């Protein structure tokens, strides 16, 4: 697939191997559900660049450990579980924080993401390959030189993408028919 040999090309070795992994574990084939592989990919490194900028990492993490992570954060600051595993942690706002990356509208997986937990605590953020973003209350929570790191890196995913002539596949494979 050309789909794989980007991605083993263009992401991180470390970033490669947590979403193989991820992908095992949740029962998908990286070589058969290539955009998805590139999906995971992507979320992963969007999710440790925006930990990078105050925050815990859950994703990236096998289930029992990223579970282990929230309940020691419960824990020690009675924030409520959450229903769904969440993204990460911030230490800051004391809220667990789910990140969105589409190739759709914001607005329309925000509400997606929304109507999945109906745990207004998380908070939600939502990042477009095209520089768009939706967060709940419009709390973004990082500041515009970060995000615009965020937003810069997964426009290039995108041009990536495009030049190989895999962007268009990409694109229809978030949503179903
Ligand atoms: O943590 C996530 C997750 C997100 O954080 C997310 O934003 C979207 C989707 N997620 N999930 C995705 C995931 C993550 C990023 C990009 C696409 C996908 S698509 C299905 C899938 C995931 C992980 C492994 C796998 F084999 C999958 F099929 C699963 C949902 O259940 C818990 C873990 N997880
Ligand atoms: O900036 C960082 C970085 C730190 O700043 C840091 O404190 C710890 C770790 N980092 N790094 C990690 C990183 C950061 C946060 C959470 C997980 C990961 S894991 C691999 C990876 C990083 C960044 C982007 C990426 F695509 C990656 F695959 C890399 C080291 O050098 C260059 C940029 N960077
Ligand atoms: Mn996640
Ligand atoms: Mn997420």
């Amino acid at each position: 697939s050309a789909m794989e040999d980007f991605v083993r090309q263009c992401f991180n070795p470390m970033i490669v191997e947590l979403a193989e992994k991820a992908m095992k574990e949740y029962g998908e084939d990286p070589k058969i559900e290539t955009n998805k592989f590139a999906a995971t990919c992507t979320h992963l490194e969007v999710c440790f660049m925006y930990s990078d900028f105050r925050f815990e990492i859950i994703e990236g993490r096998d289930r029992i450990m990223a579970w282990t992570v929230v309940n020691s954060i419960c824990n020690t600051t009675g924030v409520e579980k959450p229903k769904f595993l969440p993204d990460l942690y911030d230490y800051k706002e004391n809220r667990f924080i789910e990140i969105g990356v589409t190739r759709r509208e914001v607005h329309i997986y925000y509400l997606e993401k929304a109507n999945k937990i109906k745990s207004e605590k998380t908070h939600i953020h939502i990042f477009s390959f095209t520089g768009e973003e939706m967060a709940t209350k419009a709390d973004y929570t990082l500041d515009e030189e970060s995000r615009a790191r965020i937003k810069t890196r997964l426009f290039t995913i995108r041009q990536e993408m495009a030049s190989r002539s895999l962007w268009d596949s990409f694109r229809q494979s978030e949503r179903g028919e």
